[PDB]
């Protein structure tokens, strides 16, 4: 179509990007690939002050400490194989955590570290009948007693897990225990399955030990057969957690292993809900697996290979796979530097011995694509409008900015059923991957709720303390704790100066009380590393010690009117 | 036309605030893209930037700050053009200075200004090229900020004005004045810098600071301050050795000229030959011709008489751009608009001549801050862009929530009309930005193994015998351990190591590729731990290993088709 979007003009879609190793997610508009916002994760935002507010420690719970992550995959909540733009879920790599976006504000609500497990790459979610569970994958290997002591340097007992987690609980409903590691997941359109790569059958412990197989494989996962088991009590507790693991190694009947070459990476679901793709990785190839074919392979009708109905040849280094409305797929080739356009009957006709041409086109990308991704192509909305590839290696396509250079997102016209590359999207920390959902489907807030789950633990401090966030500025003295409890209406605090003792602990708590969209305020301690976002209608807190004495400004670092610079007053620290 | 297409390059670098976040970014001009992000007052994931060592050192005294607002980002210039040395750029939240090395594009320096509390407004000397940074102190506190009978004295509290050598990154003189410090900007002769004042009141809250219906202008005279830091005329304060002048009203050092009303920008013409000061809630800028500076200082005119020109543009005058044609460009905050008017044609109009400044209004979406044109804060201004940083977007983009982006408009401005072209959004509200033409920058494409950015690492490898080009070696030094490991995509030159519980690890890498941008990551997986390592860079990480058992270590980013293969294991003995 056209990519232009003119002032006064919007985006048709949003699109929920990876932050790669900054931590974050971002909201895109699509096709105009502007970036619309920054919702921090796993990252410390001095934007919004989260990672040092007290609510936003409060949501990361058990990993408060921690000042970084990898955002890999972002993924949106669904009903019925349709997304239905209530949240998005996001994985850390780094250290193997999930999170849940609320896409009614657009910030985090929710925050796990997944135990027994480390490194967290995969992550999609459930499609049907909704999605009751969010699907991810432990990358790495390691004991399930992994104290230090003999399983230490025991390969034998390193092993991965795959991780379902209760989407609307963000709590780990069961862990399956597998032979080799997991890559990348997917789900079908039944509630039926979910399904794995896998790169390091051989358990190997370095790269020459993880390349020697062939085939390596895809793990496929029976919901019904999972449940049915955690009923009878067939599961193990680790580290002293409550998580139920299951064993779905080679044995179980939990699961069964496709054999697929070689250390593949994608894994993804065809929008009829009749195939899924692996992408072939170091074999230049895909295999195409036949969704209905599985129940005969867990009932030993058939043997694992024959659930594969077409594998065909597409080029050097297959990573990705994502699919338009026409049954026709678009592959990244990671070491060709191309997407291949392939269509699947015919690649079916060609596996079965037909003399027939299966690749329609391969285009030129720039540099290096690791995933792809279709409009809406991951739900039965699947459109066909546009393709986007994210390429890790930038070269000469932007001005030279030094030994860092960006990734290039491309945007792609796939509309008329015949390529064309519109857009070159520098971006920042390598994003993973990315979805797009049109904009009918997400419908944010404007303003917080005074009742809103986010600061309610705040709020009850408050109430504890016989304070009124929305009407009282009040400074509480708790020994050499000092609670400072103001309200904010731009351009204005509630409080001109307050008075602390040198070695307080002071925490300070601020109401935006403006009712008027988009007046975002923020609090500011000058000197004390100390700054966050301030929304109306919301409460926001950061706690620091008033360790120099003087006078010490505090200001709204936010521009939220025109008498915002004299939007200031002065904690008053006196000395011993 | 801003259409630049696939396989096409953009004509201009802007360095832009990062504005609450703390980075500084690189955009694109006229794409309006964002190109590269600086870490410079935040802890960067990406980059491990606040994290790794080498960037701790740089940080020095606010090591241990993991926020900032970065203010006002300038590059250094050799006779009023940009030489693509430097960016330096301000935290107003912690009243530090940093610097920006544009040949690595990371920053290199940063300083903690003493004295003050909130940079705001910072510069660079134009002419003859940038000796001296330029920034103001913009709240008011005693000199000696002691928390005893100062406290609550407000006839103690001052603002200084901040003289900073480029090269050293020290601060070479501070001076005292009356009033607070807003915006500042310098000359194009090397003879003066100039500040508005919002607070002439000294009040300590807004009534206080509104009430006088004029502010002023304070003018620096660079040559009067050299003299008298030369003649020992200057205190030192708070134990520090920085000399402190005494630039109050009645000063040899400064003449502050009456400005209507809490005055927000100002602004040098590309010709040298005026400034302007932004009304902000006086509907008017007041227009200072540069050449009656000198008869300000030497009592031969006084300073009401070095303004030519106070014309009324509209509600809210906040901050003015330049073309290369003697026209400048006033954002409108209240009215929501660009003034265009022409700088001769106002003064004849203050003459009393008949004739109209004002060239056009423009609306912009909405509520304008600070407005810039291509080069034109510099000889080089050519007239073709100027970008508006609006501070509300409303309906501009699709709704994202209770937090919106702003909305940087780009804006035609090589014809005769200003026509609108590009609304770009951006996080966290962008201060200020700068634009230069992709010519006078040229940053490299390697690290080189003697860069100051990594040398106390490497000296630390030195006194361990260690050679970073060669060695994988694990040094035990107590319950310290330092682990020394070379990188080649796909592969660590280490596949795993042994500690003990408890241990302080500090892991040392050094990517030894010598391709352009094959750029590695060191992730200590489940630590909060994880780093860029650059081709030919070396950087490094100390935590506690204070897990037990496996602990993965990998590289995050995506350097080679096996690059989820570059892992190896820390193995970590319990006790
Ligand atoms: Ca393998
Ligand atoms: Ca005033």
């Amino acid at each position: 179509a056209s990519a232009v979007v003119h002032p006064g003009e919007l985006d048709e879609y949003y699109g929920f990007w990876s932050g790669g190793h900054s931590g974050e997610v971002r909201i895109l508009g699509i096709p105009s690939m502007r970036e619309l916002m920054r919702i921090p994760v796993f990252n410390i935002d001095s934007a919004t002050g989260w990672g040092i507010t007290n609510e936003s420690k409060r949501i990361k719970g058990d990993s408060a400490h921690l000042m970084t992550g990898d955002s890999h995959h972002p993924h949106m909540s669904m009903t019925d194989g349709s997304y239905n733009g209530k949240y998005v879920f996001i994985n850390d790599k780094a250290n193997s955590r999930v999170a849940r976006i609320r896409c009614d504000v657009m910030k985090t609500d929710k925050m796990i570290t997944i135990p027994n497990v480390q490194a967290i790459h995969g992550l999609r979610v459930q499609k049907v009948p909704y999605t009751k569970y969010v699907i991810c994958n432990g990358e790495f290997e390691i004991p399930m007693n992994n104290d230090g002591k003999a399983s230490l340097e025991d390969v034998s007992t390193y092993r991965s897990l795959f991780n379902v987690i209760d989407a609307e609980k963000m709590e780990v409903a069961f862990q399956v225990m597998v032979d080799g590691n997991l890559d990348n997941t997917d789900a079908d359109y039944d509630g039926k399955y979910f399904f794995s790569t896998c790169y390091n059958s051989e358990m190997g412990m370095n790269l020459g030990e993880m390349i020697t197989a062939e085939r390596d494989h895809v793990v496929v996962f029976s919901l019904e057969r999972c449940l049915a088991a955690l009923k009878a009590g067939k599961f193990t507790n680790y580290n002293g957690n409550k998580v139920p693991v299951l064993d779905g190694r080679k044995g179980s009947d939990l699961t069964r292993y496709i054999p697929v070459p070689k250390s593949p990476h994608g894994i993804n679901t065809a929008p009829d809900g009749k195939y899924f793709v692996a992408n072939g990785k170091l074999s230049p190839t895909v295999s195409v697996v036949e969704i209905a074919r599985l129940d005969d392979v867990f009932s030993g009708k058939i043997q694992p290979r024959d659930a594969i109905v077409a594998e065909p040849e597409l080029g050097l280094g297959p990573l990705h796979t994502a699919f338009d409305n026409k049954g026709n797929a678009f592959t990244t080739l990671f070491l060709d530097s191309q997407i291949a356009k392939w269509n699947i009957q015919d690649a079916i006709k060609a596996y079965n011995g037909e003399k027939v041409n299966y690749l329609r086109q391969k285009l030129d990308v720039h540099y290096q694509p690791g995933h792809n991704h279709t409009s809406q192509g991951e739900t039965r909305d699947t459109d066909g409008k546009w393709l986007v590839v994210l390429c890790k290696f930038s070269k000469d396509r932007f001005l030279p900015v030094g030994p860092l250079r960006p990734e290039n997102d491309q945007l792609i016209d796939i509309s008329g059923d015949e390529m064309k590359l519109v857009h070159d999207g520098p971006t920042f920390a390598e994003p993973h991957d990315c979805m797009i959902v049109h904009r009918s489907k997400v419908k944010p807030q404007k303003l917080w709720t005074r009742d809103d789950p986010m600061f309610a633990d705040t709020v009850a401090m408050a109430k504890q303390d016989g304070v009124t966030l929305e009407m009282d500025n009040k400074v509480i003295r708790d020994g050499n704790k000092v609670r400072v409890y103001m309200t904010s209406i731009a351009p204005n605090f509630g409080m001109n100066e307050f008075k602390v003792k040198l070695g307080d602990e002071v925490t300070v708590v601020v109401t935006n009380l403006d009712q008027v969209e988009d007046v975002t305020h923020g609090f500011c301690m000058t000197n004390h590393g100390v700054q966050m976002e301030v929304a109306p209608q919301a409460t926001a807190s950061v706690t620091f010690i008033a360790n120099k004495p003087g006078v010490q400004w505090y200001y709204c670092n936010w521009f939220c009117h025109a008498l915002h610079m004299e939007m200031r007053g002065r904690m008053l620290v006196e000395a011993l």
